[PDB]
């Protein structure tokens, strides 16, 4: 059904489906079983920043995640996205909790997409930046338990009144407009995405993670994708 | 029904509904009868550029239109748009022909919107730029006779195969995503729009014009708004 | 000698040279005696944000200053800058202390300048953004007591080791490259500047203020402009 | 003496110093003998566009050159620029003619540089765009025979009144402000440059080419670098 390309910030090690034995960042190409991962020294309760870049000349999806005063983690994977995704896609953020939980709060999110064609100066571009989310954010499609406006933040999974994260939750937020990522006369297509997040758990084992993803425009949350499947995949294949 | 704020590039003088006796640029606030106009030395067959700017501190909508090697025309009007429009709007381009006609071709269009709130650095922004339109432009809502892809251009009104403009035509193109133009904690909201066009008529009296407009998100073409009403207003009141 | 256009964030009321009896924001056109001022509820020790905008169609210089959780102050003045400044200028930040003092710390500064000419799509632009200053910032010209790198901030006036502001200090920082603000074929010239600051004093009466300014490219600090003259004017005329 | 990293658009095949037997685009790292080249189907008298991209996560310098209605040429090379260049550099365009000649006209040039550090949202950026050059362009350092203003274009090598290119010419234009390309707390540094050019020769064998380059801030034209050395290298080593 959906075609998903995602960069996951995976907080819980599910070693039975291929995760390493630690928090990690990974690049998922149509499967929760990451094609490449890197150890991520996740900091509970601290605001982090994730940067994702890609361009059609090099065909390498790379992501860098860091916390203030700390060294960053980075992961890269050679993949030609024109061979994986459709030419029109929607970009979004997804997150889940299962038996273990954590808040999956997004404080800001920016995305820039550029298609430069061969006609002298023909640049088509799309850029959006949210540094504050309001209760009725009409340019975002919120799916599942995701909500906006609480402290001007985007809460991808359920948090009850007293600030506590709830288990078995799943929510996604996609930018309203389709994004054009390939066109026959384009000589270079590129995108850059940045988002700051705050993962906080009252427990020693937070779960499950946050993922930036790109999908077919009509993507919806697969049934049963709470927990380890990050609201993105229908199974662990 | 719709709330329309528009900058018109009016090619035909309908003196019975208040137009001056020449081509002109005007600022229309919920009525085809422009609140302010300026003489426009329209050049048949030449590519022109229109720039529209506005910000919530000054509350002045201003537009400048020019052709290469020619002096420009400019018109300004003091209007507080928070008192006219909703906080969520869609922006677009509209054009029509009636008994007289002209092609209403758009070669490029860019728009930037910014809402800066009082939280240190809280800037929400939206920017899109089209320098080429493809046949299935999924991020544009095309209404009426508007079509994209012909020579990579956006044709707002019908043009038959041999390049000829057809009379009694009306078409509009709106960017897919809603635009947020007011928010309770914003200290300055501003937008800037730019578009290049090519109006060409085989006749001495081209009609009717092109207009950049901002409307309620669900705006559609009013019945009978071909001709002098520019695909924007239901009557000449 | 220099031609100065500045937006001042004046913390000390010098009623003998025309200040109102409170902290205020003012627009200074070649004189410390502001052409227009607005009361500013200055918050000692809090990080504030100042936004300055202007465009050649409207000819209105406007500034908005705000603190988180507080209402903002705004001041506007109709002035045609092509009649005041040269076509090539340098932009900068200035600050001083006299018998009373305060820290004049800049945490970030961005500036965007655009000159759109009548040649279809001819846009010349300049944009810089500093969210962190390093000890050897080669793209800034630092004058007087200004220094960069201390906590990644720009300190316009002297602060001694223990974090204390020193009196009788004056410092300015200008972006290295000249900025083009007028050109014969330009149909609209515009700029936007934003900077966040932290004014902190151990005293009940902080002095003297911070100012964003635009000057002739070779501007230097006038002799004796500590205190009330903000490192910008040679006298109080 | 200078440290040069350059992308050359080489119009003349000097097979004795390693050029292939055709026009080509190459990546030069401190030597005119390109580390990697790709065949370039150069079109005499047509306006072309060159795009150069690089980021510190991937460490790959890539360039794409194309002409309207034609397939593009692309070349890539894995190189860590932090190991080659200083942290502060100047970027520019260079061109030369020797016994064979061609005009080396630049019609537009844009550059964007970004340093994202690990402090949440700490983005330092620099962007400039020239779509028109004036006779006294104060933000450009012109070296050798380079001049601006002729038809609003930048002429890197001498062209006599009647529009004819002169042999044995060399000229360079660098943006005035230093560019910061590395900083100790940066997690991703990236740049993108774009320029459109018009190479025209009355002869069947045009020479010598145009190059986009990055150098130490005080770089000047090496003695005797007309011809095959592109105004960049002192010898053919
Ligand atoms: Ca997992
Ligand atoms: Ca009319
Ligand atoms: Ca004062
Ligand atoms: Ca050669
Ligand atoms: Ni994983
Ligand atoms: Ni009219
Ligand atoms: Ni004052
Ligand atoms: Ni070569």
């Amino acid at each position: 059904a959906d075609t998903i390309v995602a960069v996951e910030l995976d907080t819980y090690p599910n070693t039975d489906i291929g995760d390493p034995s630690y928090p990690h960042i990974g690049i998922d190409i149509k499967s929760v079983r990451s094609k490449k991962t890197a150890k991520w020294n996740m900091q509970n309760g601290k605001v982090g920043t994730a940067h994702i870049i890609y361009n059609s000349v090099d065909k390498r999806l790379s992501a860098v995640v860091s916390y203030p005063n700390a060294d960053s983690a980075t992961v890269s994977y050679d993949v030609d996205l024109d061979n994986v995704l459709p030419e029109w896609v929607r970009v979004g953020l997804s997150a889940s909790t299962g038996l273990y939980k954590e808040t999956n709060t997004i404080l800001s999110w920016s995305f820039t997409s550029k298609l430069k064609s061969n006609s002298t100066h023909e640049t088509n571009a799309l850029h959006f930046m949210f540094n504050q989310f309001s209760k009725d954010q009409k340019d975002l499609i919120l799916q599942g338990d995701a909500t906006t406006g609480t402290d001007g933040n985007l809460e991808l999974t359920r948090v009850s009144s007293n600030g506590s994260p709830q288990g078995s939750s799943v929510g996604r937020a996609l930018f309203y407009a389709p994004v054009h990522i390939w066109e026959s006369s384009a000589v270079v297509a590129s995108f850059e995405a940045t988002f700051t997040f705050l993962i906080k758990s009252p427990d020693s084992h937070p779960a499950d993670g946050i993922a930036f993803f790109i999908s077919n425009i009509d993507s919806s949350i697969p049934s049963g994708s709470t927990g380890r499947l990050l609201g993105l995949f229908p199974d662990a294949n």
